[PDB]
């Protein structure tokens, strides 16, 4: 079992899938940044909680586009939405919020995820994100824009380990480059992530495919 619930890794857990529409492609910094690809760093602060601390590497490997995660999380409570495993098993639609970040050749967003817990109440989780580009290439700098989400979490009735399948949608809204040529079609992808949550270890390993044209994620992720 996981020591924290599987919505909380959900936003950890590749916006180059995104799905910009015609007029927006010039505000693509993440298929811009490919195939060399970038890092992206998070702090996630949950309210009133405990914090994680996220550095991740999205690259190509071959056909593939990976996302190795380091996520290191402190000062949970034991009585707390997280440790309690009080989450509902779902995701809420959220905006995340892209700006130019013009002294790195990146961008940041920002953005608070709203948990659904059992008793009806909220835990929030503020994003802070920064993504850097890895290659030397140039990469396009975006105008400020945001990213649609839409998640449903579901469990495969085949999976005896501990699991969680995800299905997503994400376009770009709110208002080109060679990188964006490798995801006209369908794209294995490869997650791996290792945590440490309050002196808990463990690893959640997904894959899956994504398809940009449509802005669509299926993954399935596994915990050991």
């Amino acid at each position: 079992k996981l020591p924290v619930p599987w919505p909380t890794l959900v936003t950890t857990l590749v916006q180059c899938f995104s799905r910009y529409p015609d007029h927006m492609k010039r505000h693509d910094f993440f298929k811009s940044a490919m195939p060399e690809g970038y890092v992206q760093e998070r702090t996630i602060s949950f309210k009133d909680d405990g914090k994680y601390k996220t550095r991740a590497v999205v690259k190509f490997e071959g056909d593939t586009l990976v996302n190795r995660i380091e996520l290191k999380g402190t000062d949970f409570k034991e009585d707390g939405n997280i440790l309690g495993h009080k989450l509902e098993y779902n995701f809420n639609s959220h905006n995340v919020y892209i700006t130019a970040d013009k002294q790195k050749n990146g961008i940041k967003a920002n953005f608070t995820v709203r948990h659904n817990v059992e008793d009806g109440s909220v835990q929030l989780a503020d994003h802070y994100q920064q993504n850097t580009p890895i290659g030397d290439g140039p990469v396009l700098l975006p105008d400020n824009h945001y990213l649609s989400y839409q998640t449903v979490l579901s469990k495969d009735p085949n999976e005896k380990r501990d699991h969680m399948v995800l299905l997503e949608f994400v376009t770009a809204a709110g208002i080109a480059s060679q990188g964006e040529e490798l995801f006209t079609g369908v794209v294995p992808i490869l997650v791996e992530l290792d945590g440490d949550v309050n002196g808990h270890k463990f690893s959640v390993r997904g894959e899956g495919e994504g398809d940009a044209t449509i802005g669509k994620l299926t993954l399935k992720f596994i915990s050991t």
